């Protein structure tokens, strides 16, 4: 994907030298090295050395100031070379085979969630309030504090995007990839010191997509809520390299009661955009599990009670009345079943609870299929036969009761 | 070399999310990206002023400050848009060469007037994303489609429908009187997930009619 590379160098002073070398550390094919100005206009060739494995390169500054950009051409090489490594040796004055001589512009991203406002299930999105901080050294925008009786000056949205774009030097843009709708930006304030240390944080409200919603485990389900934040610009310009935790990622008081967060993940990736261009992605992922305390007391407790009734009627053996009761218990079941509300979007699969529920209903009707049979017997005769099966069922019923549970334990865990 | 001097709009679009699919209102919502690109020998960014090959701009700056020279820009409209377009970044880059490249990540609600509900729940549909120019073809035309990334994202995030095949294709449409503007018709063909419909409607039905039989 990244088949070509540059490095913007430090400003060379008048009459100052420069040395450069490439070496294939991972037994990879030989690359073309070049030096060019800050624009396109080029200065030199990285010649293939006497040994025949090193790419030696040389230049000295004749202009008033030298703004330099080393190229490493990677187009005549191994096709889709997953690993190709190179050692790039670069230096200013000593030809040898303290401070860091590749000029750096490097985006430091921090993000923090402070509220999980909404969590939709049907639409498979969710909403969070947070804060996102980007920081980066630019020797540019060099705020000499002679004009300002101060160390630091700041700007908000309309002023930064317009008035900072007055000099027409570039700024690191960014986008919440998996944003749905709009981002409700409360303050977009940005600070700078004389040093030229950019500090941009933005408090926000967002709705984000969660396409990684597995509803099968429901209501025993865990999920991934992610906050993928790309750059809009490529990595010819900007990269986030280092994550700063500028405050704790998961706020103490999220304010949501159906889910609570298990663990978080913050991590950088690099992603293809356009053709042959890569941009950084600050993937900030919460892993979540569902509070089932609701599900246990309003779904599971009742179920147990209703199926308990089917069990206990076998004790009775006044068969007309037994049947009447069992039938009645099944009737409630219908009511109860359509009571439980699942807010799940209409779904291709059965979830866990859908499976236990369907098993409950049907055999609950099988208890009714048995009451009939027993009553019939009793009426014609062979009443003991009816009583035998009564005992027979009581034994077997709650174990197929139990194994069914253990069955799905396995398949769904 | 080609002696009719050219200004030619290259349109690319990509859907990355199907957020919402309304049935009653007969609309649907997608998140995507739309990239327009075009050579103008104008806006010729000699990189002597900028220690760089490329300069970029966002919305308020481009529509105002690029309109400072009063040379024309290729405007565009999502024809079958309903409501508003939620534009996240409207960033635009330019080369010394004068190669314009504007892409915009967006959130849209779109009309689907070709919803046939007769085949339901066994129904297929057309979800389209028709994107015209606002200007006529005295000025601008899209002629070539670039697939700048895959049209249908791996992770759309919708479970009631899934896409069967896509279609991207240019047309030219009458505007005003005797004036034509390009239309980048970007059409998903879709079929319905019947697994819900089979397990919660069809087997129950079979069961109930089975009772009448038995």
């Amino acid at each position: 994907d990244t088949r070509y590379l540059t490095q913007h160098t430090r400003n060379l002073q008048p009459g100052d030298t420069f040395h450069a070398l490439v070496e294939p550390i991972g037994e990879a094919p030989l690359p073309r090295l070049r030096l060019t100005d800050s624009g396109g206009k080029p200065l030199a060739f990285g010649l293939i050395d006497q040994p025949g494995e090193s790419v030696e390169l040389n230049y000295t500054c004749d202009q008033d100031i030298c703004e330099l950009v080393v190229h490493v051409d990677g187009t005549d090489g191994q096709k889709d070379s997953g690993e190709a490594v190179y050692r790039l040796l670069v230096g200013i004055n000593a030809p040898n085979l303290s401070s860091v001589f590749l000029e750096s512009d490097l985006v430091t991203v921090g993000l923090a969630v402070d509220q999980i406002v909404g969590v939709d299930q049907r639409s498979e999105n969710f909403s969070v309030v947070g804060t996102l901080k980007l920081s980066w050294h630019d020797p540019k925008l060099g705020f000499s504090p002679d004009q300002c009786g101060c160390t630091v000056k700041s700007f908000e949205d309309a002023s930064i995007r317009a008035v900072a774009g007055e000099i027409n030097l570039p700024l690191p843009s960014f986008s919440f990839y998996n944003q749905q709708g709009n981002r409700w930006s409360q303050n977009q304030v940005i600070f700078v010191t004389p040093d030229g240390r950019a500090s941009y944080f933005e408090r926000f409200t967002v709705t984000l997509q969660a396409p990684d919603f597995d509803f099968l485990a429901y209501p025993f389900d865990r999920q991934k809520f992610s906050i993928k934040v790309d750059l809009a610009v490529p990595t010819n310009m900007f990269i986030f390299n280092e994550i700063e935790r500028f405050q704790q990622v998961v706020g103490d008081q999220l304010g949501e009661e159906e889910w609570v967060v298990t663990s978080y993940s913050q991590e950088i990736t690099e992603v293809p955009f356009e053709r042959g261009s890569t941009n950084s992605r600050f993937t900030t992922t919460l892993l979540v599990k569902r509070n089932l305390e609701y599900y246990i007391l309003r779904i599971f407790v009742p179920l147990f009670l209703i199926i308990s009734v089917s069990w206990v009627i076998f004790f009775l053996k006044d068969y007309g009345r037994q049947l009447e009761v069992a039938s009645g218990n099944l009737l409630v079941f219908v009511a109860f079943n359509f009571t439980i509300s699942g807010d799940l979007p209409r779904l291709g699969y059965l979830t866990v609870l859908d499976r236990f529920m369907i098993v409950s209903f049907c055999l609950t009707a099988i208890v009714v299929l048995i009451s009939v049979c027993q009553k019939r017997l009793g009426a014609v005769g062979k009443q003991a036969v009816a009583a035998q099966i009564d005992t027979w069922v009581l034994v077997i019923y709650p174990l197929v009761y139990s194994l069914y549970i253990i069955w799905v334990y396995l398949r769904f865990f």
